[PDB]
RNA sequence: GGCAUUGCCGCGAAGCUACCAUCCGCUGGAUUAUGGCUGAACGCCUCUAAGUCAGAAUCCAUGCUAGAACGCGGUGAUUUC
């Protein structure tokens, strides 16, 4: 059809400042400063009142009008995960073995340690991305916390530590072990 | 000592040689399938569309062989008559 004009809105709170070059975003907030790349899109941005951004595509297609909600998508998480932030809750779940995770350093690259999984004798490694943190939650068992402000690396780096803990050669329906993505949300609470 | 078309027999150094002997046979990236992240399309969902992660005896490199006899570089000496 080609859409002569299609627009997303991209709310801007009080604490946050957006600054958009051609498609290099940056956005500034109290928990620090996030950076995306969009150069591969081809929108349009524009302030509209210091409180409002518009993301526009022109002539644009399905596919185009499609990844102009994902653009809007993407900013409103940089804003989220620099006010709010992020935080992925993991659940270690084991029948028999118990599932032994520490963080440990090697050269200074600060490794998610996973050992003993489904009784295995070998060491699974899983590098911290940078800005994401890592905490043992005590007063629940077997929790995991991974905070950070861009939740792509939080993700990531939970997916990571799920993939890690794939169960090979056996019925997986049976051999529940792993470490599971439990909760999504955000660092500061009720916001 | 000769000859027996190496006369025959035992041992036999050297050389050649045998999984019949011994030694040696490298580690990085990118990927496929696949499993994932974020995420619209489609208020939800979604590994996919934009973007992205891991990943095969695969691929391309590292390494190994040859060195273009019309590919190239550095360097030495260049004829007293
Ligand atoms: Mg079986
Ligand atoms: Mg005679
Ligand atoms: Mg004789
Ligand atoms: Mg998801
Ligand atoms: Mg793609
Ligand atoms: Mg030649």
């Amino acid at each position: 059809m080609k859409y002569i004009q299609t627009e997303q809105q991209i709310e801007v709170p009080e604490g946050v400042t957006v600054s958009i070059k051609s498609r290099i975003v940056k956005v500034v907030g109290p928990r620090g400063t996030l950076t995306k790349n969009l150069k591969h899109i081809d929108v349009t941005f524009t302030k509209v009142n210091n409180q409002l951004i518009k993301v526009a595509v022109h002539n644009g297609g399905r596919k185009h009008v499609a990844a102009l909600r994902t653009v809007k998508s993407l900013v409103d998480n940089m804003i989220t995960g620099v006010t709010k932030g992020y935080k992925y809750k993991m659940r270690y779940v084991y029948a028999h073995f118990p599932i032994n995770v520490n963080i440990v350093e090697k050269d200074g690259a600060k490794f998610i340690e996973v050992r003993n999984f489904l009784g295995d004798k070998k060491i699974r490694n899983v590098p911290v991305r940078d800005g994401v943190t890592i905490e043992f939650s005590t007063n629940v068992k077997d929790e995991i916390v991974l905070s950070g402000n861009s939740v792509e690396d939080v993700s990531q780096n939970a997916a990571d530590l799920q993939q890690i803990c794939r169960v090979r050669n056996k019925d997986i329906r049976k051999f529940l072990d792993g470490i599971y993505v439990s909760h999504k949300g955000f660092i500061t609470e009720d916001l």
